[PDB]
C-alpha cells in the first residue's frame, strides 16, 4: 500500500558514514521528496550486493513499513538499484548499547526500567504482528530522545550469545525465543553494556546454558529484577515470560524504581 515510498535516487543523499559492517552500511543523509520544500533528515542503510526478486524484496519492506507503534521503527521508503537501500527516520543518540555505555556514569534506575518497558512495549507489538524479530540485542534499539528508543532490524555471524537454546541447536524461533534475546538485551542494559559470555566462544555458549548457567546477576539488579531475566532463560520456551507480562512487570518497578535498582 501507500504506506512506503519507492524513492528516486534524487530523492535522498547520503552526508556522512553513521556505521558499517559486513551487512553494508548505514549513513546520515537526507530526503528530499519531489514536489515538496522540506528537508527530512533520515539514516540510510544500504545492503551490500547481492549475487542473486524484486517483487519479493518490496513484499518484505512492505511489512516493515507497515508498523505503527511508538517503539518499533518503520521503513519511510526504499530505492531498488544494483543496491537495496532503506531509508528511515534519523534516530541521532544512535544505538543504545553504545548510548548506555558511553552515559554509564550519568544513568540513573528509571531510565534503565523505562527502556525495558518500552522495549517489551514494541516487541509485544511486533508478536501481535506475527512477527518474530530474531535479533533482538541492545545494538538493535535506537535512541530517538534518551527516553524515547525504538527496536530495529527486524525483517532483515550468527548472534548465538542472545539465542535461545532450542535456536541454538534447532534454528527454531519464535516469540518466546525472542523473550530470551529480550533477556539478554536488558542485562546488557543492567550493566552498562557489558559483553555477554566476554571471552567465551561461541561454540561454547550452548554446554554453559546446558549445564544450567547463566549470566550473572548484575550488582544494581534486585533478586525481583534479576528473576525476570532468569525466567527469560528457562529452557522450556513456554514457561518463559510474555512480552505482555514483561510490560506490566516492568511498568510496575518503573513506578518505584529505587526499590528495584540499587545504583550509586
Ligand atoms: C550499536 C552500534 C550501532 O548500531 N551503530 C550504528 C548506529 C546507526 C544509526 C545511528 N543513528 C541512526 N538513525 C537511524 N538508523 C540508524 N541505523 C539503521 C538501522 C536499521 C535500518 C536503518 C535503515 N533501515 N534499517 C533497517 C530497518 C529499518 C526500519 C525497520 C526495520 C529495519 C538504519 C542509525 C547506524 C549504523 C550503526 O553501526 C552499524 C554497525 O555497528
Amino acid at each position: 500500500q501507500a504506506l512506503l515510498r519507492i524513492l528516486k535516487e534524487t530523492e535522498f543523499k547520503k552526508i556522512k558514514v553513521l556505521g558499517s559492517g559486513a551487512f553494508g552500511t548505514v549513513y546520515k543523509g537526507l530526503w528530499i521528496p519531489e514536489g515538496e520544500k522540506v528537508k527530512i533528515p533520515v539514516a540510510i542503510k544500504e545492503l551490500r550486493e547481492a549475487t542473486s526478486a524484486n517483487k519479493e524484496i518490496l513484499d518484505e519492506a512492505y511489512v516493515m513499513a507497515s508498523v505503527d507503534n511508538p517503539h518499533v521503527c518503520r521503513l519511510l521508503g526504499i530505492c531498488l538499484t544494483s543496491t537495496v537501500q532503506l531509508i528511515m527516520q534519523l534516530m541521532p543518540f544512535g544505538c543504545l548499547l553504545d548510548y548506555v555505555r558511553e552515559h554509564k556514569d550519568n544513568i540513573g534506575s528509571q531510565y534503565l526500567l523505562n527502556w525495558c518497558v518500552q522495549i517489551a512495549k514494541g516487541m509485544n507489538y511486533l508478536e501481535d504482528r506475527r512477527l518474530v524479530h530474531r535479533d533482538l540485542a541492545a545494538r538493535n534499539v535506537l535512541v530517538k530522545t534518551p527516553q524515547h528508543v525504538k527496536i530495529t532490524d527486524f525483517g532483515l555471524k550468527v548472534p548465538i550469545k542472545w539465542m535461545a537454546l532450542e535456536s541454538i541447536l534447532h534454528r527454531i524461533y519464535t516469540h518466546q525465543s525472542d523473550v530470551w534475546s529480550y533477556g539478554v538485551t536488558v542485562w546488557e542494559l543492567m550493566t552498562f553494556g557489558s559483553k555477554p559470555y566476554d571471552g567465551i566462544p561461541a561454540s561454547e555458549i550452548s554446554s554453559i546454558l546446558e549445564k544450567g548457567e547463566r549470566l550473572p546477576q548484575p550488582p544494581i539488579c534486585t533478586i525481583d529484577v534479576y528473576m525476570i531475566m532468569r525466567k527469560c532463560w528457562m529452557i522450556d520456551a513456554d514457561s518463559r515470560p510474555k512480552f505482555r507480562e514483561l510490560i506490566i512487570e516492568f511498568s510496575k518497578m518503573a513506578r518505584d524504581p529505587q526499590r528495584y535498582l540499587v545504583i550509586q
